[PDB]
């Protein structure tokens, strides 16, 4: 009866939610819906008690008043061993990635061009660069600023979704799941290396994750970092080695949210259920990986080193620190006292 029941966003989750059901003896159990906004409802409801979400969508949850109660944690070497689980999150660094081929283009001349889009509301794919378009461009017309795009979650009809492809039938072009090809950080970095897109709004651990090798799929196997280049905000590109230099903003950790009243027993399972399929755990490679999916970053991250505890009991707001939570509400302006279900 302590079980938690995750929440799966789409069949490829749904399966790898199941395989973890079956190796925590059910201390994990699984419900699966078909987008994160829909698993957001199942939470509220008590039909789900958590999972994990980019910032995007913690603001989303936050509003309905669902917390965090764990954050990805990537292998950082920062903070000596003050061990992972204990360690505070760096966050990480949104980037604008286009192809070192495509010559001349540069974030001053993004407009009309073809973009990538991990998903709309994503924080890395959507909520920064489309915050500092509309910012610059001083309109709300986002939807008319890059010529076509793959945006999981937008209007399947609409430009947003024109470069999306769907699964490898066609079918669910554009959902905001795995299904959708392009979908997150992977997909839409894919959209960039198959040259469907121009640009790629991703994170800098999505090019290292997917070239020279690091990736075995496919479409990344002859990759090479140094046929990309990082759009910085000056107006100047760099090599995928300056993201530091050259990102458009530092992004909170993706995070475990949860009803505020199932919160404590969640962290007490995920804690548990970390220390026997986590990075180091008990019964990983082994049995089950928590954090493996074959770079589908599918249930989590699978850069995340461990899920660690949070600093000083967080709000939704606190977490997502003034600066995002600000940016989300002034883009959101364009689409206060919330919780849109
Ligand atoms: C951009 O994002 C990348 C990827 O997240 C960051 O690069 C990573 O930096 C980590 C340290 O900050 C490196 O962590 C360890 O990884 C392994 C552990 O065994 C060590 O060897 C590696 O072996 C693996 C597997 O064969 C390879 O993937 C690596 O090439 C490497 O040889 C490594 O010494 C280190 O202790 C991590 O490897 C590294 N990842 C890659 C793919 O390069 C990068 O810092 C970040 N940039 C910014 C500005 O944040
Ligand atoms: C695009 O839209 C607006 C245009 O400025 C941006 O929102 C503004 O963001 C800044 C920076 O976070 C906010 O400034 C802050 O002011 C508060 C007090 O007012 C202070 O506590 C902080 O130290 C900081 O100075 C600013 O308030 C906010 N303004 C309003 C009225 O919303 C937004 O960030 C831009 N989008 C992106 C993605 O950059
Ligand atoms: C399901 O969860 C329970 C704990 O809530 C796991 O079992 C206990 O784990 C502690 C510490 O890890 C052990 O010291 C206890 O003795 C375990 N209880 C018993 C009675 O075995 C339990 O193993 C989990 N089930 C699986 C299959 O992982
Ligand atoms: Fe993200
Ligand atoms: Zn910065
Ligand atoms: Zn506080």
């Amino acid at each position: 009866y302590t079980r938690v029941v995750w929440c799966a966003v789409g069949p490829e989750e749904q399966k790898k939610c199941q395989q973890w059901s079956q190796q925590s003896g059910q201390n994990v159990t699984c419900a699966t819906a078909s987008t994160t906004d829909d698993c957001i409802v199942l939470v509220l409801k008590g039909e789900a008690d958590a999972l994990n979400l980019d910032g995007g969508y913690i603001y989303t949850a936050g509003k309905c008043g669902l917390v965090p109660v764990l954050a990805e944690n990537r292998k950082s070497s920062k903070h000596s061993s003050l061990d992972c689980v204990l360690r505070p999150t760096e966050g990480y660094l949104a980037v604008a990635v286009v192809k070192k081929a495509n010559e001349g283009l540069t974030w001053n001349s993004l407009k009309d061009k073809k973009s990538c889009h991990t998903a709309v509301d994503r924080t890395a794919g959507w909520n920064i660069p489309m915050g500092l378009i509309v910012n610059q461009t001083g309109s709300c017309a986002f939807d008319e600023f890059f010529s076509q795009s793959c945006a999981p979650g937008a209007d399947p009809k609409s430009r947003l979704c024109a470069l999306c492809a769907g699964d490898d039938q066609g079918l669910d072009k554009c959902v905001p799941n795995s299904k959708e090809k392009y979908y997150g950080y992977t997909g839409a970095f894919r959209c960039l290396a198959e040259d469907v897109g121009d640009v790629a709004f991703v994170k800098n651990d999505t090019v290292w994750e997917n070239t020279n090798g690091e990736s075995t799929a496919d479409w990344a196997k002859n990759l090479k970092r140094e046929d990309f280049r990082l759009l910085c905000l000056d107006g100047t590109r760099k090599p995928v080695t300056e993201a530091q230099s050259c990102h458009l903003a530092v992004a909170p950790n993706h995070a475990v949210v949860s009803r505020s009243d199932r919160a404590a027993h969640v962290e007490q399972v995920l804690l548990h259920q970390q220390a026997l399929f986590g990075k180091n755990g008990k019964n990983c490679p082994d049995k089950f990986c928590l954090f493996k999916s074959e770079t589908k970053n599918l249930l989590f991250n699978d850069n995340t080193e461990c899920l660690a505890k949070l600093g000083g009991r967080p709000t939704y707001e606190e977490y997502l620190g003034t600066e995002y939570v600000t940016a989300i509400a002034n883009l959101k302006k364009c689409s206060l006292e919330a919780c849109a279900f």
